[PDB]
């Protein structure tokens, strides 16, 4: 087995890429985020993203989150899943998603989130 | 006006802390647990994520990351900071718990959602 | 304890009220569905659910699901849960739910779908 | 012109089928699966829902609901019929899969969540 590392630039079906740098000894990461599409009526602008790997057991697939700081809009993504070593042999990120927009009214939260799911692949 | 730095708990009897946000919208906090889907012994785990300061809101959205030290899962929440008139604050947050799977073909039954809301504590 | 049944009149945090008739021999129910919300600009109509309870070992707090056919727009919520004695004694529907949208591109399928949580007590 | 009536597949293995839809936008199926959450022998299970029938389009929105019958479970999906330029379906789905808890305090943990594409068979 490879370990599947989440360090370097990936791609998903929606044409977004994403680029991670290292991970740090206590499983920090920091990357980059350009979506090709948008919930809003606003510019897309590339984005930073922060987030973790799991360490425990220093397992060769592992869990991680990001989240997704949005520098053209008032929301936040946030990811999660598994850097799996696909049947393949390629790494891919099985993830799935949170898209939360801001809402005026807390009467309106009810609304506020979407979820998805997407894998990455490596670009 | 609505911030995310101070301790705070939920209905599951959770404390987390987030410390100060800095011009960027980071922060890291620590999160600690009293329910488990997990026969581990539960330790504090660490956390970090980012509000959004777009436009400057008030009531800012964010994101973070939980990164369990007690299991290989991680959770991730997203939510808004609500302020009231009495600067009464309120997390509303979902998240997204996720198991390790040993294989690919298990990916689908790795991930476990629901909603939690946080109250200063 | 008491057998929770879905049978019966409901509320919500969101002012809906969704009335639920009778489980059949195969746990299958219909009802009504209120809601004091929406996601659209349309003018609210009463709106059919069907579902089924769950009734494999004759749980006293079975799981259920059911879908809200909304008749005031092109969308499709999908509501399952767990009926429970609460705490408090009183019956409870702990449901999460997904709201379904129309959208005209597959390219847009994305951003279809919310997810919520709530709550329902007998009104 | 989009229509669930059929029998379908995904990636999984699991077969479901889909019976006509009545002027009501109702329907009823059955579901198949080949793997589960669960450690019991799997049956066949039946499924109910509606098509959504406002406005009558061509890519309706839809709900179906699978009444488990080897588990004390549900799982809900909701999606959208989509159909190509030489009519081509393909269903896109989300799915929540509620699991059976003892206590209310439980409840946290009962439900995963995830997205399937069901195409012809
Ligand atoms: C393009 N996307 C992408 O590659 N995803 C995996 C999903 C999850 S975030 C969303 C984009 C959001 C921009 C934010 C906003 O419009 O509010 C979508
Ligand atoms: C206590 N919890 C909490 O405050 N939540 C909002 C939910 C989402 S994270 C979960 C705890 C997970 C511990 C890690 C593991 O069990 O592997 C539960
Ligand atoms: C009122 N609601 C309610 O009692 N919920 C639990 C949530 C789930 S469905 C949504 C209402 C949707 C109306 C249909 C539409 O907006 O297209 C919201
Ligand atoms: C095979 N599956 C399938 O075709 N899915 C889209 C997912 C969502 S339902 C689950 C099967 C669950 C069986 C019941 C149980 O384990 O209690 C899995
Ligand atoms: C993704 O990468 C490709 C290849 O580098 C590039 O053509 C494309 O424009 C990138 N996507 C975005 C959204 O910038
Ligand atoms: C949370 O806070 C209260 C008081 O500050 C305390 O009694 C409790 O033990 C703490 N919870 C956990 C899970 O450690
Ligand atoms: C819910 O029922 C209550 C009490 O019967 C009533 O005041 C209210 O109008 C109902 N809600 C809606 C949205 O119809
Ligand atoms: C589903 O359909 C295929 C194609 O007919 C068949 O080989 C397979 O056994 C079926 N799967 C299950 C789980 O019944």
């Amino acid at each position: 087995a490879r370990k599947c590392s989440l360090t370097g630039k990936w791609t998903n079906d929606l044409g977004s890429n994403m680029t991670i740098g290292a991970v740090n000894s206590r499983g920090e990461f920091t990357g980059t985020y350009i979506t090709a599409v948008t919930a809003t009526s606003n510019e897309i602008k590339e984005s930073p993203l922060h987030g973790t790997q799991n360490t425990i057991n220093k397992r060769t697939q592992p869990t991680f989150g990001f989240t997704v700081n949005w520098k053209f809009s008032e929301s936040t993504t946030v990811f999660t899943g598994q850097c799996f070593i696909d049947r393949n042999g390629k790494e891919v990120l099985k993830t799935m998603w949170l898209l939360r927009s801001s809402v005026n009214d807390i009467g309106d939260d009810w609304k506020a989130t979407r979820v998805g799911i997407n894998i990455f692949t490596r670009l």
